[PDB]
């Protein structure tokens, strides 16, 4: 053609971005964004943790350089974050079957994982993940070359975790096939297995003979607890079924720009360990030299210092308490306007997003009448509530469900 | 199989890595390290350039946040990236018919660019690059689905750019083929063609109308002007070929482990452009969701701000003086040593990486003898080049090619 790219079309405009948009020109004075996709203090204000300062002016004082680092990444990062994620004692450490790597962040994990199962894992090419899953999923193990399937994981009836539904359909799973499971809070729902469902789920995994591949980007901001978050991916592994782990910082740290994320895999043996090191730096090498240095610095100097990890933990655990805070908040205006509908879900669900149920009728409704800016699907993000407009929002949505 | 990955194999070692090893178990003290990757100042001491410092102490005092940046990058990151690249008066700024997204690096451009001819680039599925081209551009575009091919570019015969050859590979490639031209130094050997033969392969590339992929990470850095080393990019430009450039800033400005990068194509009008803006994106958000924000957010407080651009020229022409000043004492101290063999390609050769024709016998005959650690074919660091040592170098290659 005469154009190199004159065949090239428009790309479908993000329905994030174009909430965030519809809310800006908004002239109300009374308008809310609960689309955001982070963290937010309650004043509404993006939140900087004091840890992260701290961390931050020593790096500062160290005067350190900023030559290329490992292929793999910080050595005393992913010693961290694997020690972090598996737990100071656990037996892994100990017999060192394991293997982590740098990355850029949750996604890069994400897409690492997905690129080193396109390349070696043999077994199957396709991919299982919730139905209601987060929507970058998708594009990334279609771009790495796996097909995709879905398993039933919410039950739009009950605003709750489809127990029965999600065993037949993980039963029915074939064999040797690639597991996704959201470690913690569901990034679209918000809504964990218990950990007896938890429990039998890993039993079901075990008995077929799955490959789990575990997402966990909210461990420690989900409920304030590392440990009960990473509850789960721990009692995968002490039943004996190697698992792989995408860890974010961005949120359980506020490190939102600095990319900073690491990509964990259990082995049976050390050797096996270091093979799968090296065919993850193979991999990685093309995609990008290096990962970042100054996230994944600071995300070491606060995981290894004592204080600055007791800090970050308490502030972490004050998040998670003003995330459940403005949920109860909610629950109990909405039982003060005097509104029937059992908003039990509410509380139950854990993490930043919530389904409240509502339909896209009642979705418009809110955008127009109460210029409440949402998705379609009806997911609100929780760190967008304040408890000054938590009793706006609380009156809209009775009004809107009367 | 019992184990998941019973079948993956130890990677094969990397030879950078490995020499680095060789050099650091070594006991001499008189040892040499020429295979390193990045600037060393005269003591041999990593560099920080000031005005990197100038600008962190900027941000701190700024006390800026941390949430995520554009898909497609810092808005003022590009902007200031495409001018440079472009020249501040280009006519493509002018009429906006381009467009520029932050990358992880030139890694992350080249792959990027690499996945959009994937995706888009119908016409063809053959990437020509040199014959000694840098080590990461096959399997960047061998994982990213296009398959590559070789051209003529350096004569072992003279050790300088094989001109004929060149042409004559460039004129036998096919019609409509991506073209991948090293911008500036030759990452490899640091040859490059002069501007009448810039000319020829600029008129060869638009009567066969091929397209061009730019590599330009050493700007600046190569001779201390940046206009001359990007006189290539911008010759082709207003000869009407469109370009596609991924520069990094990890020399030009010492940014090594920040993974600063952009990568820019030239379009022909500025809806092209914003259409492959989102086709970029719609790329980009699979691999990563955004690219870091410390390194971007230094790169364009050094570039907007007039007194911190003028500091990084002059610390950049300094470097690439330090550099043009090693090449003529090693030239010089080989001249006294009474060495008859024409070394003036070494002086010829522009870049970090220089190639002084050395035969691998003669390259084991330095590592066991001399204790000077060196890759194979014979490429050398210049920024490993000490003043002090300079002179041992040069006594031992003509000890070697005596
Ligand atoms: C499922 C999931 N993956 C990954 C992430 C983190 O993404 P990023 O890599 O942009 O930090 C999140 C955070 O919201 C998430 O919910
Ligand atoms: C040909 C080439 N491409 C790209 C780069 C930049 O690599 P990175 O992305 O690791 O900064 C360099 C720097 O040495 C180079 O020589």
């Amino acid at each position: 053609a005469s154009s190199w790219w004159t065949h090239v079309e428009m790309g479908p405009p993000d329905p994030i971005l174009g909430v965030t948009e519809a809310f800006k020109r908004d002239t109300n004075s009374k308008k809310m964004n609960l689309g955001v996709g982070a963290y937010r203090d309650d004043n509404g204000k993006p939140y900087v943790l004091p840890s992260v300062r701290k961390a931050e002016a020593q790096i500062a004082a160290k005067n350190l350089d900023k030559e290329y680092l490992p292929i793999g990444g910080l050595a005393e990062f992913c010693k961290a974050s694997a020690e972090l994620a598996l737990g100071e004692n656990s037996e892994v450490l100990k017999s060192g079957r394991f293997v982590t790597v740098q990355t850029i962040s949750g996604t890069g994990a994400l897409r690492i994982g997905a690129s080193f199962l396109q390349r070696f894992f043999k077994f199957s090419r396709d991919v299982f993940l919730p139905k209601p899953t987060w929507g970058n999923h998708t594009p990334i193990f279609r771009d790495a070359g796996m097909q995709l399937q879905g398993y039933r994981y919410y039950d739009p009836k009950t605003c709750g975790f489809d127990f029965t539904g999600a065993v037949e359909d993980i039963s029915k799973i074939p064999e040797q096939s690639v597991l996704l499971l959201h470690a913690c809070a569901h990034n679209p729902t918000g809504v964990d297995p218990r950990p007896e469902q938890w429990k039998e789920i890993a039993t079901v995994v075990k008995k077929r003979n799955l490959f789990a591949f575990f997402d966990m980007a909210y461990q420690g901001f989900a409920s304030g607890d590392g440990d009960k978050d990473a509850w789960a991916v721990r009692h995968f592994i002490e039943q004996g079924i190697n698992v792989c782990l995408c860890q974010s910082y961005a949120k359980n740290m506020g490190l939102y720009g600095e990319r900073v994320g690491a990509f964990t895999m259990v082995c049976k043996d050390a050797d096996e360990a270091k093979r799968v090191e090296s065919q993850l730096k193979i991999l990685i090498r093309p995609m990008y030299s290096n990962p970042p240095l100054n996230g994944a610095r600071i995300a070491a100097a606060i995981l290894n210092t004592p204080d600055l990890r007791k800090q970050w933990l308490q502030e972490v655990k004050v998040m998670a308490d003003r995330i459940i805070g403005m949920r109860t908040q909610l629950v109990s205006n909405l039982k003060k306007e005097g509104s029937t509908h059992n908003w039990q879900h509410i509380t139950d669900q854990i993490g930043m997003f919530c389904f409240t149920g509502l339909k896209p009728e009642q979705v418009e409704r809110l955008i127009k009448e109460f210029s409440i800016y949402m998705t379609k699907d009806g997911r609100i993000s929780v760190a967008g509530v304040t408890s000054s407009n938590v009793g706006y929002l609380a009156h809209a949505i009775h009004q809107v469900t009367k």
